[PDB]
């Protein structure tokens, strides 16, 4: 369980990632893509881009990004009471999309590296790790559905 003060901590800096959704979102794809290489292949929609200038220069990418971050944010303005809006994203990223859990940890370190290049002054330690407990909590809780639905490993 996150305490309120830790929640706090998460919405505070999240507020500050809703002044710029897009540019946020690009580069957390970015990242995760360029770490990652692996991950590009999951999406048949971006898997023709090679080069970061090439992820920048990318329209859809961006609104994939508002995509991923508009669905995180209403998950964690939950506070943890986020069964009906995790189940459909497990249901979907299990078996339509077949992403595994791995991939889900590869996608919070790229959250937590770029809240911390984008947001030092509300980023520092303590909201590090109350934001890494918050994504952890995501992760145990879709892995829970995997596991249900055949597909935890
Ligand atoms: C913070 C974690 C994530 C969130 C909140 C998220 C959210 C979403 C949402 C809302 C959609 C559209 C509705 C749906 O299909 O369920 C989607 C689609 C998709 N997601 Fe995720 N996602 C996350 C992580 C990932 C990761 C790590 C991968 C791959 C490595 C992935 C791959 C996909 C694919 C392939 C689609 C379909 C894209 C298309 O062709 O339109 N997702 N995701």
């Amino acid at each position: 369980v996150l305490s309120e003060g830790e929640w706090q901590l998460v919405l505070h800096v999240w507020a500050k990632v809703e002044a710029d959704v897009a540019g946020h979102g690009q580069d957390i794809l970015i990242r995760l893509f360029k770490s990652h290489p692996e991950t590009l292949e999951k999406f048949d929609r971006f898997k023709h881009l090679k080069t970061e200038a090439e992820m920048k220069a990318s329209e859809d990418l961006k609104k994939h990004g508002v995509t991923v971050l508009t669905a995180l944010g209403a998950i964690l303005k939950k506070k943890g009471h986020h069964e009906a809006e995790l189940k459909p994203l497990a249901q979907s990223h299990a078996t339509k999309h077949k992403i595994p859990i791995k991939y889900l940890e590869f996608i919070s370190e790229a959250i937590i590296h770029v809240l911390h290049s984008r947001h030092p002054g509300d980023f520092g330690a303590d909201a590090q790790g109350a934001m890494n407990k918050a994504l952890e909590l995501f992760r145990k809780d879709i892995a829970a559905k995997y596991k249900e639905l055949g597909y935890q490993g």
